[PDB]
């Protein structure tokens, strides 16, 4: 029958199937649908690394592909502002994308704009104790600014197996960058 879609264990179930059943079908399906990762940099955007400040300089545009859902990140260096557009609504994929964008911003020399409010009338990206969720928060929490949920943003791969079958790395072709396809080290 396959696997029902539930975010924190889809990849774990795929890896189990591929490991003990022997067919790498569900891993391929996961890679096709919701597993691309990586950092797609714009060809026209060139960054210069400054050794004095240990930070990159120059306009940068990164698209974070996560399968059917993609995250578009635009950074305005002149105004020291960023625009984050994504279609990810699930929990831990959103957490991973937030971590990646935070690391990119740290490398670029800025941080996320966080505002503590007791309620937002519109849909904003807010962080709770259970993680990151999209909606209207009526509870005093932390809301990340410059976050827009764009629903309009919505194959063969090879997999290398490590840790005796606990983590998986996939890529489009032989020259494609390596990204962590799946791993069972969840909670």
């Amino acid at each position: 029958v396959g696997v029902p879609p539930i975010d924190p264990e889809i990849q774990c179930a795929a890896l189990m199937i591929a490991d003990i059943k022997g067919d790498y079908s569900v891993l391929q399906l996961q890679a096709n649908r919701r597993a691309y990762s990586g950092k797609q940099y714009d060809a026209y955007c060139v960054q210069t690394y400054n050794e004095v400040t240990k930070l990159y300089e120059g306009d940068l545009r990164v698209t974070f592909n996560f399968g059917l859902d993609c995250a578009r990140l635009e950074i305005f260096w002149d105004k020291k502002a960023y625009i984050l557009e994504t279609s990810i609504t699930q929990k831990h994929v959103l957490k991973i994308m937030m971590d990646e964008v935070s690391k990119e911003l740290i490398k670029c020399g800025m941080r996320f704009n966080t505002e503590q409010v007791q309620g937002v009338r519109h849909m904003v990206l807010f962080k709770t104790e259970s993680g990151f969720e999209w909606g209207k928060p009526n509870i005093p929490c932390i809301v990340y600014k410059n976050c827009v949920l764009r629903t309009s943003l919505r194959h063969k791969f090879m997999i290398t197996i490590k840790d005796d079958g606990l983590r998986a790395i996939a890529q489009h072709d032989e020259d494609s960058p390596r990204f962590l396809l799946a791993h069972a080290f969840h909670t």
